[PDB]
């Protein structure tokens, strides 16, 4: 059954569709992702596929123009956090630990700049909780080298700004203030805006044509059209688009019993908002029904490592069942991992068996301008389309599904 997929998985076709899409950051809600979104639309149709557009909104946000952060009189170097508010204060720092609702409690901190150290909370949590005992800036020091670079997650007026700093920097002020030492510092963020954008779903539905032997289950495959800031997003993910396309194209050649949604979801680097819009979408009857959601989330880098099957709760589920066995056939041994971070995330909150198909660990483009198309390999991409196209076959082919007890181990 596996042959009925790898000699038709294209790499070809795959490699294309990246070079097209990776031409220019596709940031969400922006012409770009639209122009992706027209893309993809249109080579579902080409495969004979009937296409929606699911639409939806969500607050977008740009980043500030001027990010000044000084202690006392020292320039120091900060970033502010995604969602993170304009300001123009100088006033007393006082260190708040973690930034807890009691590590600020006991702490006058009216008008003050709140020092907080990157632990376990969110990020939204603490500037939330300095803010709510008037905190009028807030600045986070890092746990690591490097800058400190995060997201409130999305818009709140109940925000102050708040801008990262590195561990060295931030332990250096929190020792000072330990010590005694009475320090005051600036915090101006300008140029921060939050503007109402509109993103996109692309669903492409293959209904089963078997006959009898028609099923009414449901298999999602996707993979999210859209990249970070500055990022041509060559492997972050028009490596996954190119994979979700190629397997609707070889499904199209073959019959099915299973229900088959390709879908490439938009926003899925402003925390999963195409895939939450469009699990929200879905009956309860269709949810109950889905046996299976695959995500194609970094797929096709020639410096990033080996195939893994990441889950929600690091457990196994029918997804990762259906890779393991079609790895054993094809490939080897894949193993499995505790990982959330995609559009898998959405699915597995309605209760909906969903594994993340990525290369990890991840190449050192990832998130950068470097995440280009010469950094693409057509084997790996081939492979995965053998590997997650047969997967779904297995269950999509005529005749019951039928999965044999492997071992496949869990990996961290
Ligand atoms: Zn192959
Ligand atoms: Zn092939
Ligand atoms: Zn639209
Ligand atoms: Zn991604
Ligand atoms: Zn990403
Ligand atoms: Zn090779």
């Amino acid at each position: 059954a596996d042959h009925q997929i790898t000699k038709r998985t294209d790499a070809e076709n795959m490699y294309n569709t990246i070079q097209f899409l990776s031409q220019a950051p596709r940031v969400a809600g922006s012409p770009e992702e639209l122009k992706a979104v027209r893309y993809i639309e249109q080579q579902f149709k080409s495969y004979g596929y009937h296409v929606e557009v699911q639409p939806f909104q969500f607050e977008g946000y740009t980043a500030p123009s001027e990010v000044t952060l000084k202690i006392g009189t020292e320039k120091k170097e900060g970033e502010a956090f995604t969602y993170s508010p304009n300001s123009d204060v100088t006033a007393e720092l006082v260190y708040v630990g973690l930034g807890t609702t009691a590590d600020v409690a006991g702490k006058d901190l009216n008008g003050k700049i709140a020092l907080i150290q990157r632990g376990n909370i969110s990020f939204a949590d603490k500037v939330r909780n300095a803010a709510k005992q008037g905190a009028k800036a807030v600045i986070i020091y890092n746990n690591t080298d490097g800058k400190l670079n995060g997201t409130l997650g999305g818009s709140d007026a109940s925000f102050v700004a708040a801008v990262g700093i590195t561990k060295q920097e931030g332990d250096a002020l929190a020792a000072n203030l330990r010590a005694g030492e009475k320090i005051t510092a600036t915090v101006k963020v300008a140029g921060a805006e939050v503007k109402t954008l509109t993103s996109h779903n692309v669903i492409a539905t293959k209904k089963p044509d078997a006959n009898k032997k028609n099923t009414n289950d449901i298999i999602i495959i996707g993979s999210h059209h859209d990249s970070v800031e500055k990022a041509p997003g060559a492997n972050d993910d028009a490596s996954g688009v190119a994979v979700t396309l190629e397997l609707a194209r070889v499904m199209s050649k073959l019959k099915t019993d299973t229900e088959l949604r390709f879908i490439t979801f938009g926003a899925e680097e402003n925390g999963l908002i195409g895939s939450k819009k469009y699990a929200a979408s879905l009956s309860e009857d269709e949810i109950k029904r889905t046996i299976g959601m695959f995500q194609l989330d970094m797929v096709g880098s020639k410096d990033a490592g080996d195939l893994i099957m990441y889950t929600i709760d690091g457990k196994k589920n029918r997804v990762t069942d259906l890779g393991a066995a079609a790895s054993s056939r094809l490939s080897g041994v894949l193993p499995y991992g505790q990982e959330g971070r995609s559009d898998h995330e959405s699915f597995h909150a309605l209760g909906i068996p969903a594994a993340l198909f990525i290369h990890a660990p991840v190449e050192p483009w990832y998130h950068t301008p470097n995440d280009t198309l010469d950094k693409i390999s057509k084997e790996k991409l081939d492979n995965v389309a053998d590997i997650v196209g047969s997967a779904v076959y297995q269950a999509a082919r005529p005749g019951e599904l039928v999965i044999e007890p492997i071992d496949y181990p869990r990996r961290n």
